[PDB]
């Protein structure tokens, strides 16, 4: 092959140059307003040294099965086998666990970002196969908004976090003050769950062009601060709820708040006020009290409050601040403050929880929705971040949103499209708990830490080696794209669909899994359903072969540019109620009161977390801002040429303030040891005043590279920040992860020299 083909990914729509059957360049779509620089690593990931070539079986597992020594998982001692031998083995283990232990013995949650595509959806295909096998245990919720997605339904009656926002053009005309609270939209808008349209960049440009006042509340001076030249407030991490309380107190004491919005559209403020004023605990939540906890000057807190009440203000909040202990309080308190300001439902005012993710706010079109392949459908479901608790405590009870259940006794886990050996918290705890599993099977196209720890590893293909169909724009529904095959499958890789169809055949359910269709048969069935709906809806669409030839169909915008969140509620609350018990915004919740949880009271409350910067009696001195990477999508693309632009002496970078480096005798470029009571990792330092003093930045997603897998607490040589995090729930209400509640110490490294081993394939898979 020679020529150009159009396809897409989590980073955008692109055109590939193909020279003699090798892809040589990926060029952005000409209609993409702001392409991501990561595209070059996407191309590289097809061919890099960590591409998985053949099916492999861990030697100890091949030789002894259930009696293998499970403490050597991760050491790289693999044996190459034929596909027929691998598929027979996988089918035999699925059958054995289902027959001996039941559906409760198989964990199939398989959390992960995978790749877009309606047919080649590896995690849905995994559940489709396991359902035909007898069943499995599944996961509930996600690692992004684990706390916020449970508390919003109790407060505003809807999910809220993954719903369309007041449109960007409406903000440009009406907003006077734009606040980015714990959000860095310049960094996080580069990717989409489905294909991204990068709709936030023109939206942010328009705010800057109109001269709107922008305020950023974040411990790091990010690209969003720089882009706008914004006013920047730097709180100590995990203290945002205290600042919010101090603002609320100020509005009450100066008699500025909207008493009519409070009286007519909310419920429970009378129960919250005594707490705010200090009647219940002798502690008035003043701006001065708030300064003592957060470090932000009391006069600044009062001035911000006054400004927000007197101008049309939009509170745009990100999700880092609820990915922490007691994380439910942050967005519950933000909605309470927004109710006191009284602008919810007005054009350009109120709050928004998705302006930093997947285009939220880009005007929606009138096109039809596209559907894909389905899954065919102790506890049968657990909160996703309780996976290690589950393995350590089979049969024990756990609390979750008002209900009590028991953990299932799992013996096998099957993971595709995810990297738990990078994404889950407390790596050393996790490594020890994984010994409880008899069998661990993984599919991926790259040799991640998760692939290196499996018993059986099967090489998948990338999206660039097959055909598929997907929507452009999670919220905008801009159009539908043909994700055309670019190169033939490499080495001995197969799509997840083909792997699962062959396992299903072996369990005698081959026809139920494929439904008699092939790749193009399935894709046309999804496209005809969307074209039929479109017709009902008056939206014209071509026939499938003609759509495939063009490669894309775009839809028209009708009234999408005028959408204003909460306008009909504001217009008449009795006629357009919220989904809560009272029909109003619940500041005090009687349902949460009845649950009786000590770590989630019935109104927003300041509570001390497990550990925080400058907390009374804190052991470690620095907070780690363990946030999302600028030049990776989580762990994706770490094993590519992009690593060279950011690694420091080959390690993952650590940003540190000049005063904190000087006290430790550390210089820019030094290799350092970052440690606490849970673990120890190596990173390379970059000295900068971009991080506030007392905070260090190490992004999540680095590929864990242990020195010796049989040594408890072994040093990670590359820089996986989850070796340092604690694995606990946000509270009994949501049970979300706390991946950003982390303190540690840093010292110059003085041990033996080290050789990095995570970016080349295991010797036997070469
Ligand atoms: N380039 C890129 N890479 C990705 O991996 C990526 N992941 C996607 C995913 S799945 C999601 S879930 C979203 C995540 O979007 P999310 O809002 O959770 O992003 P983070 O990078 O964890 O945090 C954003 C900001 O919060 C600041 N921050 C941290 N702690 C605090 C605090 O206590 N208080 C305050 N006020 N600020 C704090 C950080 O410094 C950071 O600038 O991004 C998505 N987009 C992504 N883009
Ligand atoms: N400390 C900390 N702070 C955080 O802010 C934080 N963020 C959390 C969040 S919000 C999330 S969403 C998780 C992300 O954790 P997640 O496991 O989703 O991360 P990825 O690096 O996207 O792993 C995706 C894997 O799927 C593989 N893959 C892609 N396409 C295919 C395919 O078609 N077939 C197969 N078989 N494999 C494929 C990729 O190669 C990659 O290895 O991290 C969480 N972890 C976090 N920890």
């Amino acid at each position: 092959a020679n020529g150009t083909v159009m396809s897409g990914s989590h980073w955008g729509v692109f055109t590939a140059t193909v020279e003699n059957g090798r892809a040589t360049a990926f060029t952005p779509w000409e209609k993409d307003p702001h392409p991501s620089p990561m595209l070059a690593g996407v191309l590289d990931s097809i061919y890099s040294p960590t591409r998985i070539k053949y099916p492999m079986v861990r030697r100890e597992f091949l030789e002894k099965g259930v009696n293998a020594d499970r403490s050597t998982r991760g050491n790289g001692d693999f044996v190459r086998v034929s596909w027929d031998q691998a598929l027979d083995l996988v089918a035999a283990e699925v059958k054995r666990v289902e027959e001996t232990y039941g559906p409760e013995g198989v964990f199939g949650g398989s959390y992960g970002w995978k790749s877009p595509g309606r047919l080649h959806n590896c995690t849905t295909l995994l559940r489709r196969m396991l359902t035909l096998a007898g069943g499995y245990v599944n996961g509930a919720g996600d690692y992004s908004t684990g706390a916020a997605q449970v508390i919003m339904p109790h407060v505003v009656g809807t999910l809220e976090v993954y719903e369309q926002q007041t449109a960007w053009p409406v903000l440009a005309e009406n907003t006077e003050v734009m606040v980015f609270w714990a959000a860095d939209p310049i960094k996080t808008s580069q990717i989409g769950w489905v294909i991204p349209e990068h709709g936030a960049y023109p939206g942010l440009e328009a705010l800057k062009a109109k001269g709107t006042k922008v305020i950023v509340i974040d411990p790091v001076r990010t690209k969003t601060v720089e882009f706008f030249g914004a006013e920047h407030i730097t709180p100590k991490p995990q203290t945002d709820v205290a600042i919010m309380l101090g603002m609320a107190h100020t509005l009450v004491a100066e008699d500025l708040y909207d008493k009519d919005f409070i009286a007519n559209y909310t419920s429970g403020f009378d129960k919250f006020l005594p707490y705010l004023d200090g009647e219940t605990d002798s502690t008035p939540k003043t701006a001065e009290w708030a300064e003592g906890i957060s470090g932000v000057p009391a006069e600044t807190i009062k001035e911000l409050a006054r400004l927000f009440e007197s101008k049309r203000t939009m509170l745009a909040a990100g999700w880092s601040m609820q990915r922490m202990h007691h994380g439910e309080q942050a967005h519950w308190m933000l909605v309470t403050l927004a109710s006191m300001l009284g602008q919810i439902g007005l054009p350009g005012g109120g709050f928004g929880l998705s302006y930093h993710y997947s285009g939220g706010g880009t005007p929606s079109t009138s096109g039809p929705a596209l559907a894909g392949i389905t899954d065919g459908g102790g506890a049968s479901v657990i909160p996703v971040a309780r996976v290690v608790d589950m393995l350590e405590n089979p049969g024990a009870e756990f609390d979750f949103n008002g209900t009590r259940s028991k953990f299932p006794d799992v013996k096998m886990a099957y993971w595709v499209g995810g990297n738990p050996f990078v994404h889950h918290q407390d790596r050393n705890r996790m490594v020890k708990a994984w010994e409880k599993l008899e069998t661990f099977v993984v599919h991926d196209f790259q040799w991640t830490p998760t692939a290196r720890h499996a018993d059986i590893v099967l090489p998948a293909t990338t999206s660039y080696e097959r055909n598929d169909i997907e929507t452009i724009g999670d919220y905008s529904n801009t159009g539908i794209l043909a994700m055309k095959k670019i190169v033939e499958p490499l080495y001995e890789a197969r799509s997840d669909y083909d792997i699962f169809a062959a396992v299903a055949e072996r369990l005698g359910k081959g026809a139920e899994f494929t439904e008699g269709k092939d790749e193009m048969g399935w894709i046309k069935s999804f496209y005809d359903d969307a074209a039929k709906q479109g017709k009902a809806a008056g939206v014209e669409m071509p026939a499938f072969d003609a759509f495939w030839a063009e490669g894309i169909v775009e839809f028209p915008v009708t009234d999408g540019a005028d959408f204003v969140r909460y306008a009909s509620f504001r217009e008449d609350p009795l006629l357009n109620p919220l989904g809560t018990p009272t029909g109003l915004i619940e500041i005090y919740s009687k349902n949460i009161e009845k649950m009786g949880y000590d770590d989630c009271p019935a109104h927003p409350t300041w509570m001390e977390p497990l550990e925080r910067l400058d907390g009374p009696g804190a052991k470690y001195p620095l907070h780690i801002a363990a946030s999302h990477p600028f030049n990776r999508l989580h762990s994706q693309l770490n094993g590519t040429v992009l690593r060279e632009g950011y690694a420091v002496q080959g390690h993952e970078p650590c940003l540190m303030h000049p005063d904190d480096a000087a006290a430790r005798g550390i210089a820019d470029g030094d290799v350092v040891r970052v440690h606490n009571d849970r673990g120890q990792i190596l990173t390379g330092v970059k000295v900068t005043d971009a991080v506030m003093k007392g905070v260090i930045q190490i992004y999540e997603g680095g590929w864990y590279d242990p020195s010796d897998v049989t040594e408890p607490g072994t040093l990670d040589k590359y820089g996986d920040v989850n070796v340092l995090s604690a694995d606990i729930g946000t509270s009994k209400l949501a049970q979300g992860n706390c991946g950003q509640t982390v303190l540690a110490e840093v010292e110059k490294y003085t041990g033996p020299a080290v050789t990095l081993t995570g970016f080349v394939a295991p010797k036997a898979a070469e």
